[PDB]
């Protein structure tokens, strides 16, 4: 991006990551600028950044790797007195003691006791006392994105030692603290009334003459069609892959398989495996191209299929020939004793998958013009907000059935967290 627009809340977190103690929380909504400041913040600065993430599809997405990956951490809950078996490589340790700033991507998806677990990773490498072993660290994502649930066994390890299961709640944070920034504009669109709306639900304030509205949502005959401009979201997989595929069919199918070249792990592919499309199926694009035109998540409709071109025209009217795309798997290594990424992998397939029903979870990070919400009876905290956010006005919303107080669940520790920092200077933990 040569487009970059650089704003009061973008340069504010420079200048704190300047004096090299100052950990920070960049957070913000859907369409606030994060990945794009984020490779900003890269460039700019001294620093021998390292970028990790909790998943494979976040660490391709942020061309970083994953913090299991980068660190050697076994996956399950971790007790600060469950002993770690800790080596890595020669290339590794010294990465990591060449490391000058820590990059973890979608922060608010690390159980607490991930960060803890690298932090003490990082005091045994460094040989040092101090948290992170004086690395700086710079986290970035969405508070009101809902966490992994934590399966029956995890919370059971774990609340032994944990207040919660949230990553604020990691040990260390007792030790160390961080500033925190909310990115404030969403480029793509302004819509003040509705992110209102938004920002009452999530709080646990909320108006009559807003209740009112969100029982006007409700269009149960538009909710319960799939011959439409409406994406579905919905909770889980399944019901996702059955309309998905229902609207399919078996009439006149291509498909595509996935290309792997060398090293790539099979929860880190951001793409489909075998790509069955049709003449008429309804699609999203999975990555950003300004050149071409599309931008990850924008919908449009099947024209045409050969065998190496796929001809799509969005609902913005232009039409597009799609050619595979090829996602790199990266990892930190030495070159010239200095720390740098290598590709040891790949995978190549058309940047696509059937668009007429998106999970919650796929579709983290996204918004669309329209959508129809299932009310889902019941409900989980946060849930309402969340499916709600996926889109951009209120007027492209359809609900299933009426929205009722009831379905709206707060989370408070999220909201005592936010209302905490908010009057304690920007900032939380020990100072
Ligand atoms: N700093 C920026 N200046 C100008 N436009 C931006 C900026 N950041 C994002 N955009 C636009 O908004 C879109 C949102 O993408 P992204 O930066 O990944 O937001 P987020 O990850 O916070 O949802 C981008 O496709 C881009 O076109």
């Amino acid at each position: 991006m040569e487009d970059m627009i650089l704003t009061e809340e973008m340069q504010k977190i420079m200048n704190l990551i300047q004096d090299d103690e100052n950990n920070v929380f960049v957070t913000g909504k859907a369409g606030s600028g994060k990945t794009t400041f984020l490779k900003y913040l890269i460039e700019k600065s001294g620093k021998n950044c390292i970028v990790a993430a909790p998943t494979g599809i976040a660490a391709i997405n942020a061309g970083g790797v994953t913090l299991h990956s980068l660190f050697g951490i076994p996956f399950g809950p971790i007790t600060p007195y469950d002993r770690l078996e800790n080596k890595f490589s020669e290339y590794k340790v010294e990465c990591l003691l060449k490391m000058e700033l820590l990059i973890i991507d979608e922060i608010s998806m690390v159980r607490p006791d991930i960060l803890d677990t690298i932090d003490r990773k990082l005091r045994w490498v460094y040989e040092s006392d101090e948290p992170f072993g004086g690395v700086q660290v710079i986290m970035f994502g969405d508070l009101f994105q809902l966490p992994p649930v934590t399966k029956k066994q995890e919370r059971e390890i774990l609340s032994d030692f944990y207040d919660g299961f949230f990553f604020f709640n990691a040990l260390v944070f007792k030790r160390t603290g961080f500033h925190i920034v909310e990115l404030t504009k969403i480029f793509r669109q302004t819509e003040p009334e509705f992110i209102n709306v938004l920002n009452n639900i999530r709080n646990y304030q909320v108006t009559s003459d807003e209740l009112d509205l969100l029982s006007e949502l409700k269009d149960r005959k538009i909710s319960s069609s799939y011959d439409n401009e409406y994406i579905h979201i919905c909770t889980h997989k399944a019901d996702v892959e059955k309309i998905n595929a229902d609207k399919l069919g078996e009439q006149e199918i291509r498909n595509y398989d996935i290309v792997i070249k060398d090293k790539f792990p099979e929860s880190s592919i951001p793409c489909d495996l075998h790509l069955k499309l049709r003449v008429g199926a309804r699609v999203m694009s999975l990555v950003n191209d300004s050149l071409k035109g599309y931008y990850n998540g924008m919908l449009g409709i099947v024209t045409a299929l050969e065998d190496n071109v796929i001809t799509v025209r969005m609902d913005n009217g232009r039409t597009i020939k799609f050619e595979r795309y090829t996602w790199s798997n990266t990892q930190y290594t030495l070159k010239d004793n200095e720390c740098v990424k290598e590709e040891i992998g790949s995978c190549t397939q058309f940047p696509l998958t059937l668009a007429w029903a998106i999970t919650i979870h796929k579709s983290q990070g996204l918004t669309f013009d329209k959508i129809i919400i299932h009310v889902s009876h019941t409900f989980c905290p946060g849930q309402l907000y969340v499916a709600l956010s996926r889109c951009r006005t209120l007027e492209g919303i359809v609900s299933d059935a009426f929205i009722t107080k009831q379905m709206i669940i707060p989370e408070y520790a999220l909201i005592d967290f936010e209302r905490a920092y908010k009057s304690e200077g920007n900032y939380y933990g020990k100072r």
